[PDB]
């Protein structure tokens, strides 16, 4: 376990405790995104912009169909999914799993494609199609709202050459937004790591409409959405009607048993007439009594749980392990030169303040609280005095659950470090000479 | 303090000198952002979209008020702001300061909330309300412009079922834009480090309107705005009318006395029949004769000053200070293999170039400029000849201010390094292996 | 030169082979971007917003003209381009080259400026003007389409105070979008490294319209566009009509002879009853039998080529070069702690899998595939059994081309490493302590 009391003297005050959960057991739903709007009522003087747009869009969608066909031509049934690796050549585990999912989805994709005329005939942003007697499929058109709201009502009040230019500009804007996702960046359409937010770029970035139409099945919807857990996969691309079929995955957030995330608050501390800040990860992941780093940039942090779409646990150095489990001397530290580093923190009702680097007096005492040159931090609870003053904040404090004689006991202190990108090169290069 | 001559002989040509500026003394103004538009004039067939949007927005905003209420409950002027830390539990210095500011703003927030009916009744993008007999408050409604410009005029030209769909799509787009900032990502709404641009996402990202309506208080407006110095804080959330109160901070740019930013220009140089580029920071902070690094990626680099919303000074390795103070050998270098690395530079009118890599000839005599094999760079000035050429550029040069015999004196050059992400891991691994 | 067979035993399975191509031989086109829209037809109720917008835009643009005038006043024909470095002061190689290009473009800029009245009289998003008897120039207005589609048609259906507010909001949104690029961030406007997508932010981000109107005539267009290969440069700023002149560069992709990019697929492998992953870059660049790294994150990855707007070759550690050329023991490895690390891969129809972590039972044999406690990965080809099963995927396999005794030969393995930044700091600091 983590030794919070020893970490506090370093400057690492214990923070909130959060539970760890990852995506599992995804459900599947199929949607059709029509990437070309219907212009039946505006065709009177739509000009020649549509042929150019179709050619440009075919130039984008052709690589997608080409990258799908390699798995399409190698997936079939033999006397489950039964693939042929000779004509596949290069494939990772994720690619092969995505191909299996693609073949599985083809069973419904065939019946979806059976309604090609209905898909093309759609002229609203969201349309319901009776895909079978007991199931339905929704159709999303990229720019149908804009055409039905702005361009169509203004088809005669302005010279419709200007309307042609406006439609061309709208389509060009849509394509420029698309090219970030569906352009040559999408080298691997056979994969399910593409988030619904990115897929909605084919719909103008309005993923909320897609999710609301499909259904808010769970109460953990927002955590799944922000954490990039709701993903989709393209399973069919049509170069005649210019539409794609996307299978959207709706997973459930499953708590990881015997696992939690502990956050450590860094506080500057005094040592040798100078201020220092400890260098340890802000978030530590504990799972089944095993301490390991978690890369938290991709994960989502809430008030009670950490939500990740993938198991983002990363290895932790053994020295870091002993720094977090009591051995303070192995805990690295950095000198502080900036004057905007926190100098006190409150945890469990008791504040850990660097009472020498900031004015520090209590309230009922009406006197100052003195921090000697040997103590890194000062523990202030209501044992010494029940209300403290720090700058312009007057705060009352609760009892401490740790050692009664905390402020009278010191510890060893670790060696200094520097964490700049180029400082790493200098340190490695310099000591290499020392090694020789 | 920086030895520019030796740095140039390394390949680090002295660049522009800029002053250091940080924000301080922030003035405060209060604005109200209503996140639900008024649909009174278009409620004839808006449908059930409004109730669903209200439910979604209530779900979005409930955690915000839940987090604010933790502090709002435990701060009550007692026998200055006087907070109870027992029920706060977990808090940092910045969070406690933000809570103090929140309570201070509550005194005016009470009078602002006294105008709940007026805030609800707003039907314009920007509305002026008399806070007091002398003070006024501006109300910003997110989608009011869109509704009043598009949905109201086109309320009967199109079937209003389509209008309901259009309004639903617009609100969904608004919510998708919001969820980046106001969604579960906003775990800590108490803190006041959220930029005005991010807050404007609740107003469609149009922070320029927010700032212009309040007032361009100073000529340093753009530097403050880009550097993220203009920040806001949510001080009250109402779920009955779905609006928030934001206290916008307008700091002033105060230059730090006896401090400046020095920029070094890297130039590839010849050494041992090959090309190298020195590995040192592009920007160097000198403050009160103390040299320190600066994570300038978060700051703004203008022509005459560096603007930072916080003091971003970070420590610099001692060896690196020795390198910048004259110790040539302690500066690391990287072998260059790219052919698109700069090979000459101009400072104070004197030309530093690597004539081995790029051909140099001098126009006033029409003969080549020769760089010998043991010289890193060639200093070319009008002392040598008034005009030299470099490929297709003909340039005239001033006089050097350093040593007259610059080109005849050599230095000691540093040790090679590699700066790739995996190179660090490989170097550490081998360097451990040698020690064992 | 790369020993794929030995890399497979580590877990680095050979992937796709791509060709390396860079920007070269850029063509030049001239366009005019007018950042103030023509509002002649809305002048009845335009209000006073236009004067304030003009003042804001003048404040935005004055630094740009000030920075251009440094090279404008210091460049003239001398008895090619002939610059004066005395009054330039500070300049890099890129800045000087950009200034030379700026002067070269001034010849056409004068003829463009001769049509100032025509430029300022434009009232459409894209307008064609004849700068000479033979050549023509296009004009792009930032917000003309929005005005002519929304504000003009709605000039009487709603009170024009609302129209004035709407125009002010639109201009403020346009300025908010602009300030990310054309604001104080644009410290060097002379340089030509700014992408066309960024330049289009002055046109609403519709770079597709610019490129389509300019008449592209290449099959490598999408690769050039994604890779940020198409760039522009501002060559003149007018503070009276508020327009800028941009010289757009259209290059050609030239394949680098004797150069290709090799991709390596990481696969978790068993060692000492534990699962590990190798720390080696995903992409390796080979040029004339010289191996080098590449920050391919800046580049674009396609199915058969890597496209970069600059030569992004970076040096590689010598030990690392030995690692990629058969010396297996120098390759670092990291202990897999997550349960979402790939565990099998397919290359050339040959399946590399870690049968310890994932059960393998190939259907043709009808029995499970057993991997011992000495073999890092198990090679499956149709010699041992044609079709293999891994979980839910049934795959048929080709024949190996390397050693037929692959599964019986073992290799040496490397030392463990950790890649976290804090882990790097802990590692570096710790062995300084042991070194002494
Ligand atoms: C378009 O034309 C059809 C007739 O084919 C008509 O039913 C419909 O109302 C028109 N408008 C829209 C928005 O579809
Ligand atoms: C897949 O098969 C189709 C015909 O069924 C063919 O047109 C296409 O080129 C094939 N794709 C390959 C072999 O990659
Ligand atoms: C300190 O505060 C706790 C509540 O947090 C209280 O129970 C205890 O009596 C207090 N001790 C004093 C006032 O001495
Ligand atoms: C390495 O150890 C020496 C011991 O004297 C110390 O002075 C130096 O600062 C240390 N450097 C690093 C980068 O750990
Ligand atoms: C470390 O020093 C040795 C001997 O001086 C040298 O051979 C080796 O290349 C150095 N390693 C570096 C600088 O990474
Ligand atoms: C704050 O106080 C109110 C009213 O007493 C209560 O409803 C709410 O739950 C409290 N919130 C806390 C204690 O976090
Ligand atoms: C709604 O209509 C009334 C009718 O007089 C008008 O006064 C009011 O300004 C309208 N509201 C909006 C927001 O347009
Ligand atoms: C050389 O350049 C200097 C500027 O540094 C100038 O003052 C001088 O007149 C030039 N010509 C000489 C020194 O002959
Ligand atoms: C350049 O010259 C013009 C007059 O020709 C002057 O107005 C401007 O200020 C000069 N700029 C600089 C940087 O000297
Ligand atoms: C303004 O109105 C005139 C009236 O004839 C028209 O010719 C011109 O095109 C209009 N300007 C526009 C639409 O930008
Ligand atoms: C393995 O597959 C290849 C074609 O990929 C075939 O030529 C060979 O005969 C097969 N070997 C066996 C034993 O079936
Ligand atoms: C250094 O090598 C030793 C060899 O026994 C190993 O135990 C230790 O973990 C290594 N540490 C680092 C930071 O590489």
């Amino acid at each position: 376990i983590l030794h919070y009391e020893k970490l506090s003297k370093i400057g690492l005050v214990k923070g909130v405790t959060r539970k760890y959960k990852i995506k599992s057991n995804p459900l599947t739903k199929d949607i059709v995104i029509k990437m070309i709007p219907n212009v039946s009522n505006m065709s009177q003087c739509t000009g020649s912009v549509m042929e150019n747009y179709k050619t440009r869009l075919n130039g984008i969608l052709t690589p997608i169909k080409g990258a799908l066909e390699i798995y399409k031509n190698n997936t079939h049934d033999c006397v489950g999914v039964c693939m042929a690796g000779v004509a596949i050549g290069i494939a990772t585990a994720a690619q092969i799993t995505a191909g299996v999912a693609l073949y599985e989805a083809m069973k419904n994709a065939d019946n979806i494609n059976k309604l090609k005329s209905s898909i093309e005939s759609t002229n609203e942003a969201v349309v319901k199609l009776q895909e079978t007697a007991e199931k339905t499929v929704y159709v999303f058109t990229a720019l149908q709202d804009y055409i039905n709201t702005n361009l169509v009502p203004t088809i005669d009040k302005i010279p419709c050459k200007q309307t042609e230019l406006s439609l061309d500009l709208a389509l060009s804007k849509y394509l420029s937004d698309l090219l970030f996702v569906f352009g040559p960046n999408l080298q691997d359409p056979v994969s399910n790591s593409m988030t619904i937010q990115a897929i909605s770029q084919a719909f103008g970035g309005n993923y909320e409409t897609l999710l609301r139409t499909l259904g808010y099945a769970t109460e953990d919807f927002d955590d799944l959405l922000e954490s990039d857990s709701i993903t989709g996969q393209i399973i069919y691309v049509d170069l005649s009607s210019y539409y794609i079929i996307v299978r959207v995955y709706f997973p459930i957030l499953t708590e990881i048993q015997q696992a939690y995330i502990q956050e450590l608050l860094p506080v500057s501390f005094n040592n040798d007439n100078s201020e220092w800040i400890s260098i340890v990860p802000n978030f530590i992941l504990v799972r089944n009594t095993l301490i390991s780093n978690i890369e938290i940039g991709f994960c989502l942090i809430t008030k009670r749980s950490v939500i990740c779409n993938q198991d983002y646990a990363t290895p932790m150095t053994n020295n870091m392990r002993e720094c977090l489990t009591g051995s303070t001397e192995k805990c690295p530290r950095e000198l502080v030169v900036s004057s905007h580093v926190p100098r006190f923190a409150l945890s469990n009702g008791v504040l850990f303040a660097n009472c020498i680097s900031v004015t520090c007096q209590c309230q009922t005492t009406g006197r100052a609280i003195s921090q000697s040159g040997e103590q890194t931090l000062l523990m202030i609870d209501n044992t010494t005095c029940p209300t403290a003053v720090l700058g312009n904040v007057i705060i009352s404090l609760g009892k401490y659950l740790g050692s009664v004689n905390y402020n009278s006991e010191g510890i060893a202190i670790g060696p200094p470090v520097f964490t700049d990108k180029v400082d790493i090169s200098s340190q490695i290069s310099s000591m290499n000479q020392s090694l020789q």
